[PDB]
């Protein structure tokens, strides 16, 4: 019962089908960038600007009303997770996302709620979808999130952010059982959560594996890949089996250029690349079947108007206007210019019409 | 006027021959993972236990007091550089590395020094080497060192380590001309520095572009490869003009996955390959000339000494025989067992025969 999708060019993009433009959103497009979301967030405290539907609302549309991008993402945090499995967090200005007891030990994972309690306590999230899906008003579809297994297991593990992630890894060669433990518990959380966004109006997913690169290959297959194919295996057939219909997923693993072939075969209807993976390369590792998204450096914003628009122009040419989404590497800094990400959207529109024209 | 080498297997390796087995050494094997390291570099600060010949020295053969490695680096600090540029270092044990007063505009670069007059500041290490290379007694080689001027550019501009390297690559975006003009300068300055290691008796150099993944591939062809390539095109020929036989130059791109085929054109007669490339498509993308280095996971060695044997095993299957030298993907962390690199290195021996009888 919301509203019809008036603009669905990046739902057809992301099913494989052929568009009139190339569709284009950005990873933190709800973000310090834009100054109206510092003021906004200076409302409380991270988790209580975040526990508002409003104000998720109200931080989501932000960016759109800047610029057409083609795309909402619900404005929250992947550590929302692992704090509704019963951990505390301590935001900090400084330091940022923080877990001020990390689990170091196999008996750590007995205070954890099981995962089948996750959704319950994340209903807050659900209502700001649901109201989100509302005020757009059927102008782009609302894309949903979370972060993938491996991913919000390290956040866990080391308590934060890591160069090395040595602490998680030595719990994979240390400790493999109570990993695998661990990453299945992520697992049974994340799938209600996730069907639960779409439920609540979601009208895509992305995973984010954000830490996929500290991982090589083989650790990479053996703990963060199977966890990924079982989470669109278990929303899939979740979704199907309450009448609704599924939503086209995405799979990001930031520096995992070397499981991009894996990652193809996943399940995902999509897979999101970093700026380092050349396009043509990527698109020789996944094959012709699934959907690639973005790639743009985000420092690349930090260029000229005109420097973005050749960039943009360049990367265009290297995807081809065939089963892509446009967006950037990674996400948007806090220092980048807000001018300069609409260049950025302005430049996608103008000249994938014109590789097509 | 140094002993004549004994053990010459890691430098028939780094020229492609066929060797009775496969050559391991391992960055950082002079570390903190060494209680006799920490006792060493505890006399005084780093820059003066580091600008004693003897101090650098009895690091150096530490390691080899206790594992059978085929080659040793001069122990030293790729902030030398910059340093004897005019920078001033604030090492701390907390942060570790860093620039208080880092580069940010244009006019900083005022500050530097000539980078011809570089090398007479580091003769201290000149004299470390020298010393070292003596004390060896030929019983393996001596390797010698440098940053690669991307990522000295970093440690400058950012005034420290970074997990996005936003100054150094706004920089890049923003200001490429003085970019060019400080990657020069830092080329001007490593050349002759890398000539004199050999002088003083470095038997092979290695570069360390550690922060090559910040880079996308066109960043990295813009302002990384045309100094890598600079510096071995330079230092050769400099080596020949002053009668001395040019030794093999290793280059380790830390995550430069992106890069491998441009870097095995480059002049260096070695790879470094870092964990997350798989050693088949390392091997593909390289070629059959040039010669790869390394790439075990470093944090694999948290894993048993029974299991390291076994990731060793499969390591040189996949690299196969020739032209391979065995290392790590990255250095060693301040946490693991001696014992554990002890087992690295004997299982290399081991199974590299093996693969061989």
């Amino acid at each position: 019962g919301f509203p019809e999708l008036k603009n669905d060019t990046f739902l057809r993009a992301a099913w494989g089908e052929e568009t009139d433009y190339t569709p284009v959103w950005c990873m933190r497009q709800a973000g310090r960038y834009l100054p109206e979301f510092r003021e906004t967030r200076a409302a409380q405290d991270f988790f209580s600007t975040c526990r508002s539907p409003e104000a998720c609302c109200e931080l989501t549309l932000q960016p759109l009303r800047r610029f057409p991008l083609d795309a909402a993402i619900i404005f929250s945090d992947i550590l929302v997770v692992p704090q509704a499995l019963g951990m505390e967090v301590t935001m900090v200005p400084g330091k940022g996302p923080s877990f001020p007891e990390p689990l170091r030990e196999e008996q750590d994972l007995e205070r954890l709620r099981d995962p089948e309690v996750v959704a319950s306590e994340l209903g807050y999230v659900f209502q700001a979808i649901t109201l989100t899906r509302q005020r757009l008003a059927g102008r782009v579809p609302l894309i949903g999130f979370a972060g993938a297994p491996w991913t919000l297991m390290t956040y866990m593990v080391e308590g934060g952010g890591s160069s090395t992630m040595a602490q998680a890894k030595r719990w994979l060669y240390q400790r493999p059982q109570a990993s695998h433990q661990l990453l299945r518990i992520l697992t049974d959380a994340l799938v209600p959560y996730l069907v639960g966004q779409v439920v609540a109006g979601a009208q895509a997913l992305q995973l984010f594996e954000s830490h996929a690169g500290h991982l090589g290959p083989q650790l990479f297959n053996k703990f963060a890949l199977p966890y990924i194919r079982d989470v669109a295996k278990q929303v899939k057939a979740r979704l199907r089996e309450a009448g609704l219909a599924p939503v086209p997923m995405i799979t990001f693993a930031k520096d995992g250029h070397f499981a991009l072939e894996e990652l193809a075969q996943a399940g995902y209807e999509v897979v999101g690349l970093d700026w380092t993976v050349a396009p043509k390369k990527a698109r020789e590792c996944v094959g012709k079947t699934v959907t690639l998204q973005g790639n743009l450096d985000p420092c690349a914003l930090y260029a000229s108007e005109e420097e973005i628009g050749q960039l943009v122009k360049q990367m265009l040419d290297d995807f081809g206007p065939h089963r892509y989404i446009a967006n950037l590497g990674h996400g948007l800094y806090p220092d980048m210019d807000p001018e300069h990400v609409g260049a950025f959207v302005d430049a996608v529109h103008k000249h994938s019409r014109l590789l097509r024209q």
